[PDB]
């Protein structure tokens, strides 16, 4: 019990402070284009398909980590 | 030990559980608009002010995740 749950929370928490420095990171990008745009200035896009790219990845790495921090309370 | 840490982690797994599928829903909202912006279709912004807010608000609430998760190893 106390020994396998500790090492999940460990590599766990530290997997999610990496994904959410990429997600501030990309999406930074993304909301200042889409701040633009919404001002009426245009959007400069350069870049943000690539941003795109990494937010969907950290979404599906951050069910990962949620599905393993679960996982560790079960089996 | 073994009491203090399950519960942070239950309670940590169900948040992190919401948000994704917050993040999930905000930023398909997101990226399909992206994908109209990038296909040179023009896009339609309609609601993406509001789904931008709420991801800024899920991106902290992650990292308030991670903090708490690390904090359950230290104190």
């Amino acid at each position: 019990a106390l020994g396998k749950l500790q090492d999940v929370v460990n590599q766990n928490a530290q997997a999610l402070n990496t994904l959410v420095k990429q997600l501030s990171s990309n999406f930074g990008a993304i909301s200042s284009v889409l701040n633009d745009i919404s001002g009426g200035r245009g959007g400069d896009i350069s870049g943000i398909n690539a941003s795109v790219v990494n937010i969907q990845k950290e979404i599906d790495r951050l069910n990962e980590v949620a599905k393993n921090l679960n996982e560790s309370l079960i089996d």
